[PDB]
């Protein structure tokens, strides 16, 4: 009668603890195991048959590519199981948007996958995690969630895992998309207003089942008087692609362009993103001659999202034209 | 009767040119001289006595610290002149927010200083620069602008140069502040709704007249699987402070903390900012033990803004407690 | 081969004129005919084969139901023509959102229909109307626009005609949706990030071909110390439904509930909307017992949008359960 | 020694109760007395000496002018007491913005006055009221709050009572200002980023001590095919001023202008506001000839705020030029 939902716990503020009820912002992440999360929301038994597993127990700022692969592979094993209807991942906020996008690209399933965190620990007055987790389970149990790609369910919203980002610090409305929420979840019911347009999950060319390793990708920032130092150092320490987090429309300083040309000739993919992250996108051939240089633009994707897509894409191709297509379809 | 306004041109898209009227996003910056910009808005003569000077002719993504000092010293000379009532600076968008904040810290004048750019070049259909420049001159000529600190006048808004940032790519509403616009400018008239709270201009402890060369400060990004490589390389190549553009509330990967402790022990200031830029702020001692490590938080300041404040602050102090006070006052 | 686009002119600021180039906000609407509007953007020939018709010449604040029917019927005649690929409607901003939603409900066509205005008259410095009209023709000429419902193309955005609203005065970013833009249009190219979820155009149960008149529907506002006066007066002067623009979640004053029960028994449909228009929705049975009173909630639709849906819906049904279904599907 | 704060309870969702923990949106307001609210936040004793009074027990959508006066007069008595350092008012969300603006105009004190509500009842999972009430008391007890005018402390923000509005339904981020938050409150500490520019409290020309009964003011909505019916009926039933909630920049249908000219000639003040409430303002003489007609524009104020200012203003003046000055200063 009720859906079978599995909760995969990774740590985070949602599993965190502070010293008193007034500690909404100063806490230790990743203190409570998945069984204590489930025990703290007894109302979950009203909306689904829930089982929990601990995949990891980390502050998400310290996540690694090996962690992503472990989580992605477990999600795929559960998605293939006839006994599983939906999956919830409890996660720290800091890199929640990276995990959600990674799963959106590599999980070839129409089964709902929801990633959820909290801005306050469960010890705090007015802690947000209990209702976030209830909503995540509600959404993971809802037929309307099938085929919608990875979702994030914080602040009573249904956000696309593709382009939701941690945009506001401290407040519970932290996660926003340039392209809006797709829906809302209220008193366990989902209300949809938009659908995804971009390739995901079942329509993805990528599959975690065929990924055993991820290429190293790093990010360097653009600002006044920036030099080529970080770009060269990152490449010298193994980066196979650099995400340029440029000013404006992925613009590159005249002090940095020559190093990026030299790195591209040395086989490093050069992907122009920006730190202009509330809306718009980076236009090919506008601020830099990407065709002449054989560079790629990240479209609307912020730097950390562009890193995820580049890493997944480079499991399959190092062709800059193919990478640009991928950045325009996902 | 009319105010005496000087326009200091530095380049940018507002001085740009594209190949066709439909080229609103693909153009070359810094092509038109200040006399051509002034001649493109003959209505300036109705609202002020305007004179133009060409300080530099750059795409603002390529600005240097020596460019900031040249511009800041020319602004100081003009502010000291009885014959100047207000100052407008035409600037590229990419680092407009950095220049505006710098001038807000180092110009000890109550004379209006307005920084303005455009998202479309003057060759485009529906180019925004003409009305942006008219509005900048209107605000620079208005007695209500005196003592308000440095202002930015795009999109019919009066924004604080402190915390306005380039937040949306392509669109004319690019410049936004987490704390809102302070006012609007419409048909030459200024309408105020908020005042600055933070220290600026006449109440600043800093003065451009004292600064000969700015200290080197660099920025490193935080993301999944980040290593200490960029942080160490930037310090090796001369960084006196490192702005950490962390995930979430300025969080630091467990892979990076030991390097930042070693760098602080070797005299490099460690300032925790974030790429969570739509609202909120980074809280001292929350994600990291700043007191134990002698680190600084950047409060609400985005990484490029924190870099500007760290450079100015270190012309006066190397005491981390004084740097934290400055990050809480400015 | 270029698309054949018809421009249907109705008036508005985009056809407006002010006394001087500095008049961005003080002007007269509906002065320029469609042939002069088209002649002002000769670049339209690069993206489509365009012809103009003058349907009407009004300030949109003064639109009537007879004007909607005239425009809707003309759109339908063009959409049935094999010689028409797309339709652009130039329109005043004030009720643009009402016309766009009306057409989204009643035009049973997959051919693109775009509604466009401007915040500044074409006489103004940095007038927005030329690029808005270029973008409207670009989107109306694009195969990606087929089957997406009615679209609004201002501020470089592709907004859904369903739920875009005039949200910001004066500024060119005036039109916003709670559910985000669906895409952007830049240098003639359309970039999509979301799809509509709600029923529209070809999947609508409503058809302008079967509508010869519209039921009278009026709107009354909720606030502190509101009385039942406006509600009763509007019904006495022919309203067949009343849109309640409530405080909060469509809340109704205890001073107004009895009048609404008497009006419902008298056969007036009662639809709870709100003046809380930036996000969320009005929940059935939450603030008022809608099932007991036989009332309807407007879901996320603002009062003027709810009026349009009620008026179209009541051409087909006066069954309150059917109207609630319609408010949940469109 | 702790500040003495008095909590004045008026009802609302913050005092509400739902049937179960999953009832975040469906509940009964105004169920719990002030002593139970205070008992539900035992941490209040750490930050202030609190006492509670029950002023009334209502759902705020049903507030009256006499309720405003009863609360305003009690606030005045407490502000005049040496034993009171700060005042918190617990309130329903629906008309919280109206009460906060009223108090901002009529309380001639620099003592902190905070108005607070919740979007979820205290019975819900992740109820927001506990931390909102803690934050209200923290802000009411803070020296930084003195002289700032009336404040609203929801969602970790410090918002101006002047121009904060209920803008988002259901979500805890409901309260927003076009001009941004002025600050934040985190772990009991206040962080300021802007100051008010408009007249309030100690600099107000109005005083609650002089007002015995407020004049009747009503609101009529503008939309396609609107008629003069609601305007005339509201005036016939005693409105001394009509707030016109127009489309766009307070625009008036050509079907309505004649009635509004006649009402003005008969002594009814005509104030043009709008239902365009996310930003911008209504410009005098732009959409209508206000000077010719002796009408007033509401500036940036939404209709329900404009009604509050019009009521207070008309306790002093019937001169439309003085009313316009008031609408430009407050």
């Amino acid at each position: 009668k009720l859906a079978n939902v599995v909760i995969l716990a990774t740590g985070g503020t949602i599993a965190g603890a502070g010293a008193s009820a007034a500690n909404s912002a100063t806490y230790q992440a990743a203190k409570l195991g998945v069984d204590k999360l489930i025990a703290g929301v007894p109302e979950l038994a009203d909306i689904a048959n829930v089982r929990g597993e601990q995949v990891m127990q980390i502050a998400s700022e310290s996540i690694s590519n090996d962690d992503l692969l472990k989580l992605g592979k477990r999600v795929a094993e559960l998605a293939e199981s006839k006994d599983v209807d939906g999956i919830v991942i409890t996660h720290g906020t800091d890199t929640l948007e990276e995990t959600a996008f990674f799963l959106n690209l590599v999980e070839k399933t129409d089964k709902p996958i929801v990633v959820v965190g909290s801005m306050r620990p469960g010890t705090a007055m007015s802690a947000d995690g209990m209702l976030n987790l209830y909503n995540a389970v509600a959404v993971a149990s809802d037929k309307q969630s099938r085929g919608k790609g990875v979702l994030v369910t914080m602040n009573d919203e249904i956000q696309s895992g593709r382009d939701v980002s941690m945009a506001v610090n401290i407040k519970t409305e932290a996660f926003k998309s340039a392209w809006g929420p797709m829906g809302m979840v209220v008193e366990g019911k989902s209300y949809w207003f938009r659908l995804p347009a971009k390739r995901h999950t079942v329509n993805s060319e990528f599959d975690i089942k065929q990924i055993s390793s991820l290429p190293q990708v790093d990010i360097a920032y653009g600002y006044g008087n920036v030099t080529d130092t970080a770009y060269k150092a990152l490449a010298q320490n193994g980066a196979k692609a650099l995400i340029h987090a440029g000013t404006g429309n992925g613009s590159v300083s005249s002090r940095v362009v020559p190093a990026l040309q030299e790195l591209r000739k040395n086989g490093v993919q050069i992907i122009r993103s920006s730190h202009v992250n509330q809306g718009g996108f980076v236009l090919r051939n506008a601020e830099q001659p990407d065709d002449k240089n054989d560079w790629v633009v990240a479209h609307d994707l912020n730097p950390q999202k562009a890193r995820i897509l580049a890493m997944v894409a480079m499991t399959k191709t190092q062709d800059s034209k193919e990478l640009q297509r991928i950045f325009w379809e996902y």
